[PDB]
């Protein structure tokens, strides 16, 4: 029906731009967004982050207490080393995917 998936998937959320690195397998409903994964990692796995409103949805500004500085941003990637084409509130990871948040300068 127009109800929710029921099948639970596992998405690995990893942050290698920090010491110690963050890596946790997160269980969400199939169809959850990256933002949903962050929320669940926050609820259960001591993950913190900040966003701010944008014209194209929430923009990720800080991860695990580390804010992006000048000419820097938290890049969203799926394994292997592949930037996402959508932001956190749009991309819906598949079962077994690894989502990486990487602090990069431009
Ligand atoms: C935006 N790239």
């Amino acid at each position: 029906d127009h109800m929710q998936t029921q099948e639970i998937i596992s998405v690995t959320l990893q942050v290698l731009s920090l010491l110690p690195p963050y890596r946790q397998s997160i269980s969400v409903l199939a169809g959850s967004t990256v933002e949903d994964v962050l929320k669940k990692a926050h609820e259960l796995g001591g993950f913190t982050y900040e966003t701010q409103a944008s014209l194209s949805g929430p923009y990720l500004t800080s991860v695990m207490g580390k804010a992006a500085g000048e000419r820097e941003f938290w890049q969203l990637l799926r394994d292997p080393n592949t930037p996402l084409l959508q932001g956190i509130a749009d991309y819906r990871p598949k079962d077994g995917e690894t989502i990486e948040l990487r602090l990069v300068s431009w």
